[PDB]
């Protein structure tokens, strides 16, 4: 691993990296980060345990951010998690390893009015294929993902061949669906929302089923 001063200095700078739309950032549990900061003497006013095995943070552990059994609700930046850009995540992973069984918590930088934010809570969609509206599978997406990305995922889940033509629809109310005709639109631009049903239909061996 880098020496403790290099870790501190690199991460101090990386925490302040400008938020640029479309960059990927990573969540780090503030419990783990607090230990890390003590161990590296991150702050001038807390070098009391710098280098001590007692505050060595061990492998990165984000289990406290994740629902028992998906992120916990009402997490607050700084208080519950900190945010690092790709380079900073990758460095921490290299130095400490990621705890066994965990996956990184990768998120995109989207717009927040005229500013930006890391999109922490993804959008869950209910996906199904027209042959059977009861065989529904849920997947999470960014609001910056495209309609094409959703369609690619549905086609994978339901084993739809690349050659079969399709039409995508979103539920608007009971038995009332609207076409998603623009594969380049983002989820934001299409107006999709949490828990919304999306259905794909394939053309028949001959025409459209729907």
């Amino acid at each position: 691993a880098a020496d403790l001063d290099t870790q501190r200095s690199d991460i101090a700078t990386l925490l302040k990296t400008s938020l640029r739309k479309g960059d990927t950032w990573y969540l780090v549990d503030s419990r783990w980060f607090k230990q890390w900061k003590k161990y590296v003497g991150f702050d001038s006013w807390d070098k009391y345990q710098m280098g001590d095995q007692n505050v060595y943070p061990g492998p990165i552990d984000n289990s406290g951010l994740l629902k028992d059994g998906s992120l916990k609700e009402h997490l607050i930046d700084e208080l519950d998690y900190i945010l690092l850009p790709t380079e900073g995540w990758n460095k921490l992973v290299s130095w400490y390893t990621l705890m066994e069984g965990q996956e990184p918590i990768a998120r995109k930088v989207v717009e927040q009015g005229m500013f930006c934010k890391v999109e922490v809570y993804l959008t869950e969609l209910k996906l199904c294929e027209n042959g059977n509206m009861n065989n529904v599978v849920t997947r999470r997406f960014s609001k910056a993902d495209t309609i094409d990305t959703i369609e690619k995922e549905i086609r994978k889940i339901f084993s739809i061949p690349d050659e079969k033509e399709t039409r995508l629809w979103n539920k608007y109310m009971s038995n009332t669906f609207e076409p998603l005709n623009k594969p380049d639109s983002t989820i934001q631009d299409a107006g999709l929302y949490q828990g919304q049903v999306l259905v794909i239909e394939q053309k028949n061996e001959d025409t459209w089923p729907r």
